[PDB]
């Protein structure tokens, strides 16, 4: 039912079927290894992603946002930067876990 | 408010835009939403509910961007951009543009 902006992915309405396949286009998203795909936010360590998903506030008051109205649809787009903390003794494990997941789907069979 | 990471920070009036997230401006990877009335007030400006219902949740944020991460003098950032399509046969919608339009980019027009 949802708007695609409110949907939580889990293993009965995985990644795929919320968000569209993982691929290189602007439109289609780049996040996720195959077994965060099929288990969504069910993912054992989706924890340690989500903490770096920002705050409905975070997300308006970090990102540069904008406005595309078009004869065809009109999109708030948006684009940002998140500083991990070098500092948090689970950085390092936090490096490890994004790029597992970065770009994923470039290495499917 | 100040203790938490800034990308799970809320803004209020106690606590507001600015203090939360630095002034605005027109540098990639420096905000550049809200006029003076939202920066003032955060979450408690009386229209934030139709702000927030465009924000998105934490699957929707890693399922709907493209994500990167970056190494450079500074730290390790982790990058995003991405894109909501707004439901154009809402009879809200023009509602919706013109409250979000109001923020994009309002500091130009202030110190």
């Amino acid at each position: 039912k949802k708007p695609r902006q409110k949907r939580t992915a889990t293993k009965a309405y995985n990644v795929t079927q919320a968000f569209g396949r993982r691929g290189p286009e602007q439109t289609q998203g780049n996040f996720g290894d195959q077994e965060l795909i099929r288990q969504g936010t069910d993912y054992k360590h989706w924890p340690q992603i989500a903490q770096f998903a920002p705050s409905a506030s975070a997300f308006f008051g970090m990102s540069r946002i904008g406005m595309e109205v078009t004869p065809s649809g009109t999109w708030l787009t948006y684009t940002g930067a998140i500083k991990l903390d070098d500092k948090d003794p689970n950085f390092k494990d936090q490096v490890i876990l994004l790029n597992k997941h970065i770009d994923a789907y470039k290495t499917f069979p």
